[PDB]
């Protein structure tokens, strides 16, 4: 017989939950049956205990069972996401969002899950004239006609509203901050997944491993929830139900070391102008980081029909990402995406 | 600017708060400005980080500042409390309440802070079944104290601004640092006490808060988990005197008490527990009496600490003798009757 006092007691006692308990909690939360105080207690207690991959899998799984799906057979088998936990506290430019446009322009289907923020990916896309607010059918059409779509989290996860409000009221990051990347309603099988929390990246990787995804979970060793250019990054490579953790250094591909301030963003307008600069061919630290993350996504996608080995896949990813920019394909794709939105 | 994200982030990092942060959080909670989610996040985060005496002192001090006080010059200088955190999970007979009556009958003024269970039957519930009026305001508690030798401050009467916290406590069910606040926020501010703690890891923090106040207190945890001095085994006692704490292991066998079993101290509903009080005050021998005598002696020892630093073993011997005499002279049974009579005179 599950209950709040039982589950919360177990977590405050610093014990892992029994199987099913996390799912019960999340389902109470998703059906509107949990009091705000219970939601907050659970989010915090799970965080301070240190969630396991099995527990987070229950959370994300239950949350997905309440999401609006995309229609049958509208998401290609090899679609990729580019998305992070956020909360790295460094207010960067929208690296994942820029990378996603570049990856799509390179010919890889992209279905990005995202949200508002502090200009978040959704805010920046909105400021660029992209329609962020589309329902399942129109997202699937975006994907078919433009090669990219965007699932706005509030539109696809209406039942999460009680949790979202508690997250706003308490402000502190929790286990819930992990769920965004794990509950893309289109369920792409590949992804470049950023984690700001060094010790939870491994947990996120474990969740993806139990899905058969081909994913790179990445954490900049400077704290970025992206592949960084200022130093090394830790990568948890996920494929075939297993994890291969490694240290990644972009100097090995000839990237100059950048400073973190050179990647700082601003409001929606500033971050939109940064997008247009990069897609127009402006060289510099921001382009470098976009190219780096776009290549990472391309590598994860390569992991699905896994011909290539790691190094050759990276070399191919970097070349495709750079060419997608330099040939104007990325600029053109964004314009195409905006036109699509404007056609009703 | 203190804020929830700043304070909760600190706690979730496993760091002690900066000075004043716990006080800010408690101000928010006591003014109705903290959302239920913020209250619960804070209660839980403070519990899992492991609260310090300074943090809990801030919570308790702000809480006391919002409480109704007794009127000026109505609490004796040497009043004592006998109270625990509850939450030992054992559902015993009301040991603290029985001890309080015996202690007052031995001539030590008692002002008890308490509440309902709100089960099977808390101190407040049992007193009510005995015909004691638990629901009295400051002026009448003061009068009871002067006329009978004992008073009872009903927590919801004296701490109305705590209602947001109390509702959250009930919603989450799980024990938190807030479970420590009852014993630390007696609105009469007695300076001595026998204080039970059901959570062994937190008894030392409670002690530290009493030490910062220069109270004479024994904070006790039965090694069987009871928030009282037990007779089923040894107890841990943090003795607070002269603004300092030292930890002791206490064995009642050394005063000639036989070992009892938990079930010999098991409670029932308010009526059953009332009958247990009446049996003990009537002079019935057995394990409930033994437990009451022991806890009464402890409060008497704490009270003696106000004006002494007398030797431990003699202090206990006299405490136990005074508690036994209070029952066996009829004084305790008589005191309860005087207390019941006082409440009936109010109309
Ligand atoms: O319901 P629980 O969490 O187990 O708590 C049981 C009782 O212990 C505390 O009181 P106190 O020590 O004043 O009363 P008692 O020892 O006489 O019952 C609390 O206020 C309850 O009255
Ligand atoms: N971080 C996220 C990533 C994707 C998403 F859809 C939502 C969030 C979020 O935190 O609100
Ligand atoms: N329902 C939601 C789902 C995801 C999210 F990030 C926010 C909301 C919200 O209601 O604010
Ligand atoms: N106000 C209160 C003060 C103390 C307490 F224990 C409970 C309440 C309550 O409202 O239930
Ligand atoms: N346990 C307690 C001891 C004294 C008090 F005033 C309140 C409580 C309580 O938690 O309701
Ligand atoms: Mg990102
Ligand atoms: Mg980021
Ligand atoms: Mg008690
Ligand atoms: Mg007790």
């Amino acid at each position: 017989v599950p209950s709040w006092p039982q589950i919360l007691g177990r977590l405050t006692d610093n014990r892992d939950l029994a199987r099913g308990q996390a799912a019960w909690a999340m389902d109470q939360i998703m059906t509107g049956n949990a009091r705000p105080a219970q939601i907050a207690a659970f989010a915090v207690a799970m965080t301070m205990k240190a969630p396991t991959a099995d527990e987070v899998g229950e959370l994300a799984g239950v949350m997905l069972s309440h999401a609006h799906p995309l229609p049958a057979d509208t998401v290609p088998d090899d679609a990729v996401d580019v998305v992070g936990t956020g909360g790295d506290g460094v207010n960067t430019v929208n690296l994942s969002t820029m990378a996603a446009i570049v990856v799509a322009a390179a010919g890889v289907p992209v279905v990005k899950h995202g949200n508002r923020a502090l200009s978040g990916g959704a805010d920046t896309l909105e400021a660029l004239g992209v329609r962020i607010d589309l329902g399942p059918d129109l997202v699937a059409r975006s994907l078919a006609e433009v090669g990219i779509g965007f699932c706005f989290a509030p539109r696809f996860h209406p039942s999460y509203r009680h949790a979202a409000a508690v997250r706003r009221e308490i402000g502190v990051p929790t286990v819930f901050n992990l769920l965004g990347p794990l509950t893309n309603p289109a369920r792409p099988r590949a992804g470049l997944i950023g984690c700001a929390f060094a010790d939870l990246a491994e947990v996120m990787a474990g969740v993806f491993a139990a899905r058969r995804s081909s994913v790179l979970v990445v954490h900049g060793d400077d704290g970025l929830d992206e592949l960084t250019t200022t130093t090394t990054s830790t990568i948890w490579r996920v494929a075939a139900g297993s994890v291969d953790k490694l240290t990644f250094d972009p100097a090995g591909f000839g990237f100059a070391r950048a400073q973190l301030d050179q990647l700082a963003g601003g409001d929606a307008q500033a971050n939109a102008a940064a997008v247009r600069a990069v897609l127009g061919g402006a060289r510099g630290p921001v382009r470098d980081a976009v190219v780096l993350n776009a290549a990472g996504a391309i590598v994860a996608h390569a992991g699905l029909s896994s011909r290539a080995e790691w190094l050759p896949a990276w070399e191919e990813g970097l070349r495709r990402a750079s060419a997608a920019i330099d040939t104007g394909a990325a600029e053109q794709l964004l314009a195409r995406w905006v036109r699509f939105g404007r056609q009703i």
